[PDB]
């Protein structure tokens, strides 16, 4: 049969957490079902409904600045990396599901967060009251898996499709980072009390969670020219943000206002202080093969202080 190969540097890399999917953007789909061919097997998906289903995707992700396709891919790799790197803790419903959810985490992206859609008044606000984009981005899941042809899970058991519809829910609503908080505190006491236990499905779930939340925020351990510019993506969505607040008559939060440009490099401080770092303490505590993430985090936190004073 057909197994997808990568030219000899992307073959060799891609297995590192750090790796960056490139600009040629007709490489993603290829290099996502390298991705599960590698990770999940040649069988898990019948790969004529794998490729309806890759560019169904696609297509139903926005051209905005960050929250695109590319990021998708992005958020994909990092999770190919965790579990390759970890290859016997997760079963064979996991390494199916956690692939597809990260492709999807964001499907249908606008480049606005749950709040700003709260404060414009969105009907997705009245249809989902928390995590809005998040319940939006498994709904738009479900229906691409139930386009005609495109059932990647139709190989599956009643039970066996609807566990796995289950933990990619849960996969796309931990992508809600106001959640991530307090699961990664909870996280954080369970490890350190050895309560932490992986045959308890609720611990599982709290797992995988953080493992969403880590490759949601990979960028952050990229290379620095990768992270360095991956973070104007990211405010150019913030700050568009920001003018539609004001719009609305609101002044928007620091983070989007354009006006506020020179304190990034300190907002990028806070938040590696704040959420990442701590984020990949958690995962590289409980999953010891994730540090190169911790690392690489840590890494890119010394670039920015290196920016601050005025040495970068
Ligand atoms: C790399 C990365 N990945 C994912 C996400 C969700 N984020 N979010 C940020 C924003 C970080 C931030 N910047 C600022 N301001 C406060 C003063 C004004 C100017 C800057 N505040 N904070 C928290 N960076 C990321
Ligand atoms: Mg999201
Ligand atoms: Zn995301």
């Amino acid at each position: 049969l057909m197994q997808f190969t990568l030219p000899v540097r992307l073959c060799k890399e891609i297995e590192l957490f750090h790796f960056d999917i490139g600009p040629f953007e007709n490489m993603w789909p290829g290099i996502f079902v390298y991705m599960v061919h590698r990770s999940c097997g040649t069988s898990c998906f019948e790969l004529e409904k794998l490729c309806r289903f890759i560019m169904s995707v696609k297509k139903n992700y926005r051209r905005v600045p960050y929250h695109n396709w590319k990021h998708a891919v992005t958020v994909a790799h990092c999770m190919y990396a965790i579990l390759q790197n970890n290859h016997t803790l997760f079963t064979d419903l996991e390494r199916k599901g956690l692939l597809i959810a990260c492709l999807c985490h964001d499907l249908d992206h606008r480049g606005f967060s749950n709040s700003y859609l709260q404060k414009f008044d969105h009907p997705l606000a009245a249809l989902y009251s928390t995590s809005t984009m998040e319940q939006h981005h498994f709904s738009q899941t479900v229906s691409i898996l139930q386009l005609e042809g495109h059932n990647i899970f139709s190989t599956l058991s009643s039970s066996e499709y609807e566990q796995v519809l289950e933990i990619i829910r849960k996969a796309i609503i931990a992508t809600d980072l106001a959640l991530y908080f307090g699961n990664r505190k909870q996280l954080e006491e369970m490890y350190q009390t050895g309560s932490l236990n992986l045959n308890n499905q609720s611990h599982r779930d709290r797992v995988i969670g953080l493992m969403m939340t880590a490759c949601d925020l990979c960028s952050v351990t990229k290379l620095w020219p990768v992270t360095k510019l991956t973070a104007n993506d990211i405010y150019a969505e913030f700050w568009a943000e920001g003018d539609e607040m004001k719009k609305l008559g609101i002044q928007p939060i620091p983070m989007m206002d354009r006006d506020k440009k020179d304190e990034v490099p300190q907002g990028q401080l806070g938040f590696y202080n704040a959420v990442a770092i701590p984020c990949y303490t958690t995962l590289t505590q409980i999953l010891p093969p994730t540090e190169p993430l911790l690392k690489a985090c840590r890494d890119n936190l010394s670039q920015w202080e290196k920016v601050i004073r005025g040495e970068e």
